[PDB]
C-alpha cells in the first residue's frame, strides 16, 4: 500500500515517498531541525528522461575541453574532449586505459564549469528546478531559502545547480576509494540521482556491489530494496552530524601521524578533502571516538538532503549522473556566519 514515508537507518533517516506532496514539510521540518539528513524517493518519475541520458550529453557538448580525474590514484587527465568521458560511461570497451592496460574509473571535473549550468543547459535547468522536493527550502526564491536575503556577514552559495558525473568503482581494491572524499559545505544541499548506468563488457559485476553495500554498514531495509523491488543503486554515502566534525578531525590527525604525514597540530583534514573513511577507519571512529554516521544507498531518482556543516563522502557503485542545488535554511544558518 502507498504511504507518506518510512524510517530507515535504525529509525534515524526519514524517507519521503511522494516528491511533490504539498504536506511534506509537516514530516520533514522536525527531522531537519535536529540536524539529520533526509531522503526523498521518486524524483526520476517527475523528470523528462530524454534530457538526462549520457548519449545526449555527448552529442550536444562532446567538443568541449575538460579535465578528468583517475579515481584510483588521483592522477589528472588534462585538456581532453568531454566525449572521451561520455562515450565510455556505460560501455567498458570504449573507456580510456591506464598504463597497466585496464579500463579507468574516471570522474568528470567541474562540468558544466563554475556557475554556467543554466546558460549552457536551459531546458535541463527548468526540468530540475521545477521538480525539486521541499520547494520552499530548495528553489532560489523559496520562502525558507535565505540565500538571496543575507548580508555579507554570511557566506552565500554560488548560483547552481552543479552536475557530478563519474563511473562506478569496480574491484575489491576499489572498495577503499571515494568518488568524492570526506568534506563539508557551509550551505545546505539537495543532491538528485537523475541517471544510473549499469554496463556491458565486464558486465555481470553484481557480487562486488553487494559486498560493498554490506561492508558499508547499510541497514536491512535498504538491503531489501536491492533484492525485492529491483531498483538501480547508484552510490553509497556516509554522512556524519555537524556536531561530530571535530572528533573526526582528531581521528584523521592521529591516522595522518601514524602514516608519517608531517602536519601541524591544528591542520584541517576535512577541509583538505584528502581522506575516504574505509571500513577500518569507520570502525575506529565508532570504537575510539564514539561517533556513528548514516550509511545511505542513493538509488535512481533519490534526493539526498545534506545539512550544512555535516561531513560526508560518496562512493559510486555504478556510473552516476547527479545534480545538486545549494540553499540556506533558517534551521542551519549559524554554519555560514563569519563571526564567533
Ligand atoms: C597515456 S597513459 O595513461 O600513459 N596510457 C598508455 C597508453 C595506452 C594504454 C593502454 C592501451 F590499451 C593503449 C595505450
Ligand atoms: C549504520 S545505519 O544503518 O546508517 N544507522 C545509523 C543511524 C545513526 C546515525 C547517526 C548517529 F549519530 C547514530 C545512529
Ligand atoms: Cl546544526
Ligand atoms: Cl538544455
Ligand atoms: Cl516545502
Ligand atoms: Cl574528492
Ligand atoms: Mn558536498
Amino acid at each position: 500500500s502507498m504511504t507518506s514515508h518510512s524510517w530507515l537507518c535504525d529509525g534515524r533517516l526519514l524517507c519521503l515517498h511522494d516528491p511533490s506532496n504539498k504536506n511534506n514539510w509537516k514530516i520533514f521540518r522536525e527531522c531537519w531541525k535536529q540536524g539529520q539528513p533526509v531522503l526523498v524517493s521518486g524524483v526520476h518519475k517527475k523528470l523528462k528522461s530524454e534530457l538526462w541520458k549520457p548519449e545526449a550529453f555527448s552529442q550536444e557538448f562532446g567538443d568541449q575541453d575538460v579535465d578528468l580525474v583517475n579515481c584510483r590514484n588521483c592522477a589528472i587527465i588534462s585538456d581532453v574532449k568531454v566525449r572521451d568521458f561520455w562515450d565510455g560511461f556505460e560501455i567498458i570497451c570504449k573507456r580510456l586505459r591506464s598504463e597497466d592496460g585496464q579500463p579507468m574509473v574516471l570522474k568528470l571535473k567541474d562540468w558544466p564549469p563554475g556557475e554556467d549550468f543554466r546558460d549552457m543547459m536551459p531546458t535541463r535547468f527548468e526540468d530540475l528546478m521545477e521538480n525539486l522536493p521541499l520547494p520552499e527550502y530548495t528553489k532560489r526564491d523559496g520562502r525558507l531559502n535565505l540565500a538571496s536575503r543575507l548580508p555579507s556577514y554570511f557566506v552565500r552559495p554560488d548560483l547552481g545547480p552543479k552536475m557530478y558525473n563519474a563511473y562506478g568503482l569496480i574491484t575489491a581494491e576499489d572498495r577503499r576509494v571515494g568518488t568524492t572524499n570526506l568534506h563539508l559545505d557551509v550551505s545546505d544541499a539537495v543532491n538528485v540521482m537523475v541517471y544510473v548506468g549499469i554496463p556491458i563488457g565486464e558486465g555481470a559485476h553484481d557480487e562486488e556491489v553487494l559486498k560493498t553495500i554490506d561492508e558499508g554498514d547499510a541497514d536491512e531495509v535498504t538491503k531489501e530494496r536491492i533484492h525485492d523491488h529491483k531498483e538501480k543503486p547508484g552510490a553509497l554515502w556516509h554522512i556524519y552530524a555537524a556536531k561530530d566534525a571535530e572528533k573526526i578531525r582528531e581521528l584523521l590527525r592521529k591516522v595522518g601521524e601514524e602514516q608519517g604525514q608531517e602536519n601541524p597540530p591544528d591542520h584541517d583534514p576535512i577541509h583538505d578533502q584528502s581522506w575516504y573513511l574505509d571500513q577500518t577507519l569507520r570502525k575506529r571512529l565508532y570504537e575510539e571516538y564514539g561517533v556513528q554516521g548514516w550509511a545511505i544507498v542513493q538509488f535512481l531518482g533519490d534526493a539526498v538532503f545534506i545539512p550544512a556543516g555535516a561531513p560526508h563522502q560518496v562512493h559510486n557503485l555504478y556510473s552516476c549522473i547527479k545534480v545538486a542545488e545549494d540553499f540556506v535554511s533558517p534551521e542551519h544558518v549559524k554554519h555560514c556566519f563569519r563571526l564567533t
